């Protein structure tokens, strides 16, 4: 459909600095022009200037609370806008604990959205469960009703409010949950496949049942937060947290080309893709190469071919 | 059953040159040796010699018409013998221009063939849709009946005659399909299995599915046309058009021994192997290994093991 | 539940020296603690030493004949044990001549037991019908009882006696098996997934199958003979006859994650880790690593996440 671009050069939902290059990676390998290729409407928001916030001591363990907050609070704003704009948004990441602003600003326009979190990692420790106060890993358990009441007054984060419930998302991909994190999968109920899952259905089955279980009772804006992390470091290495087992490249794009055949996709993120990791050139083109063809994949690039409503003979 | 080897070192239907020497270095990997250590009867049939034509200028855009069209018309003579002595063909490439002329004299013995191509590629672009100007990357649109009348008179193949319908063949591992090729694939209903496809059922299944339509009303004799980038760069990367995402070599060895197990594999053709394209030494044997590896299933070998019928305790 | 490491360096089962530091890099790797790390309780029995029998000419073509019996049933002796202290027996090796002994003193405690053997060989030549004369490719020839009479009186087992029957185990991921040794498939009906399977079937049918195939009678306790070199190459290089288009890492920790649950696992042997010949440190590590991995799921480790009996929240 219509696309609006958002680059969100933002890094301190973790350690490693060189993530908020991704959207000028991405850029750089002629991602706008790709998607232009096809028949996409892009509008490009530009890199959201994320200000520089020096007093920003740990609440309790979490790191940089407020510099995390509202970098969200910023990225909301501008999703939102684009939503309101009729446009499907896209944002480039920057480290995931931007999720918290992508989704909060999607669910302004559309609050029946559901989400679809591609990953290795389930990103729902709360301010009090997390063992690494890395808030990159903790996006979700800000989003869920379910939840609150679990997420203390952290600064920055005054203006979140829970916007979607535990049985409106479904994760793909998990490989590295915490143990604090499995009890709330558990306990709530929450929908995933992990790696164990995708081995046993194979990921049509997943997808299959992936988009059943969300669109079943009706249709509904689709929010996909795709980490790259969530495919084999063989395809993306020049990321923060690789875990060895991921997702292969065709089962990346299976996922993307189901999602894009819905017609639903609604919110996109591209996260995690850190330049300064790749151990060569060729780790980062390697990359910032399957970041692209996964964002293609979700706009209608097929492998099977795609044409114009033409003759062509 | 009984095999005739014809090499066709020929590399004019692309630009890169090195793949005349697919033959050279695919023998000199002792493939006659190791189908003989099998249960196969091999005849040799030598390298064609094909002939120089130093006058051969473009036909609008494509490239080197008569030196394809000629190297088929030669192929096609040299596979309809073999035919006639009773053998299965076994022609090793080569660009896959040379399907044109493997195809047809097959035919010639045997017009109620089925077709099976492995290939990232469809190869089904017209001397009007093609945007290289490559033949190799058009042979099936020369072969198909329902396209006869969609193909300018090109010196060099005033010898052909469409010898196949839309629905004798099928394609297996497609990823890399121009929006011509792609609408010819709709528009004449033609029987194939993208990567998404393989992705989505699983290579068990889309075997069942490709024999099942090509076996299902009778039994007729399969020609299998294997280009070595069907499977994944990981595999085969000394090849003139690479795409990642591919078959992995279990696949390959799934769907020869697959065919193998039918009895009917009647013509094959191992193409696009190009050793002046491997990155290193390794990437040329890696390449080699591979290709050898299919030809063996094809005819018989096993991965769960082969053994004569004598008792061996 | 309760574990037993057994440390078995020994590597007279086959040619290359390295296999015997198998114990030693395992371990060194952490496997103890990462192990206790997890809701068990283990407990080190050490590496057995394995006296050095300087007088061991071949028995005609079986090299070392009285140096692998007699480590097979200084095992034996050693898995008894654990198995009658109520422990589950994870020997580390060490060639895999040694699942002599490791299956033979599990079967004196628990007759009943059924085995799953992750291997790209079958392992199951006789003194008579191998030619490599190495004795790990010869270990199952030795226990299953319908072979006992094709057994010649070797040197140093004379001590051994036929614990399984040809129904009781299940080969997983074969893709080099010797004509004899496939003979002795077919002719005992021996149930068997080889890659062939794999592909066909998907990693999920198969261990549905096997477990079903297993414990579908009654339950009764699994004994897992796991070769490294059952898993492709790309994951294990360290180890001495890799043979590529193996398990991949997913599907080698899906089988294990489904024993696990099963709840019946009884034995484990995790051998053929040969780091001397790791092309790299980092092939070596890689091989370990993947090893360690594997151990790890048998113990409960799941990619979905693990979570204590508490309330996390
Ligand atoms: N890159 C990620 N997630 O996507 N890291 C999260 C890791 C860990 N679970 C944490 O909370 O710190
Ligand atoms: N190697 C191949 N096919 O197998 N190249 C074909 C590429 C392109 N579709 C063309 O017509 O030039
Ligand atoms: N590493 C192994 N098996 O696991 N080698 C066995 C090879 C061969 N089948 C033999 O009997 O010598
Ligand atoms: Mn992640
Ligand atoms: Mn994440
Ligand atoms: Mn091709
Ligand atoms: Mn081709
Ligand atoms: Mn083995
Ligand atoms: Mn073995």
């Amino acid at each position: 459909r219509t696309i609006g671009i958002i680059g969100a050069p933002f890094s301190k939902g973790q350690p490693r600095g060189g993530v908020e290059e991704g959207p000028t990676v991405l850029r750089k390998a002629g991602l706008l022009e790709k998607l232009k290729e096809q028949e996409c409407d892009v509008k490009d928001y530009g890199d959201l200037p994320f200000a520089d916030i020096p007093n920003d001591s740990p609440f309790q363990i979490v790191k940089n609370p407020r510099s995390v907050g509202k970098a969200s609070e910023q990225l909301a704003g501008k999703v939102a806008e684009v939503k309101k704009n009729g446009r499907i948004s896209l944002v480039l990441g920057g480290d995931h604990s931007l999720a918290i602003g992508s989704i909060s600003g999607h669910a302004r326009v559309h609050p029946d959205l559901g989400v679809i979190w591609v990953d290795a990692h389930t990103d729902i420790n709360t301010p009090l469960t997390t063992t690494s106060g890395n808030l990159h890993g903790q996006p979700v358990s800000f989003l869920l009703k379910e939840l609150k009441g679990k997420i203390p007054d952290v600064p920055g984060f005054s203006w979140v409010t829970p916007c979607i419930s535990a049985k409106d998302i479904v994760y793909i991909g998990l490989r590295d949950v915490d143990p604090g994190e499995h009890y709330i999968l558990k306990t709530l109920g929450i929908k995933y496949f992990s790696m164990t899952e995708v081995d046993r259905l194979g990921i049509g089955k997943v997808m299959e049942e992936t988009l059943s279980y969300l669109l079943g009772r009706k249709k509904r804006p689709i929010h996909l937060s795709f980490d790259v992390d969530g495919l084999d470091p063989s395809f993306t290495p020049a990321t923060g947290t690789p875990v060895v087992g991921g997702l292969t490249y065709r089962e990346g794009l299976y996922i993307t080309e189901e999602i894009y055949k819905t017609g639903l996709l609604s919110g996109l993120d591209i996260m995690e893709v850190n330049p300064s990791l790749g151990k060569t050139p060729e780790e980062v083109t390697r990359t910032v190469n399957t970041a692209v063809a996964i964002t293609l994949a979700c706009f209608g690039l097929a492998r099977e071919g795609n044409h114009k409503p033409i003759d062509y003979l």
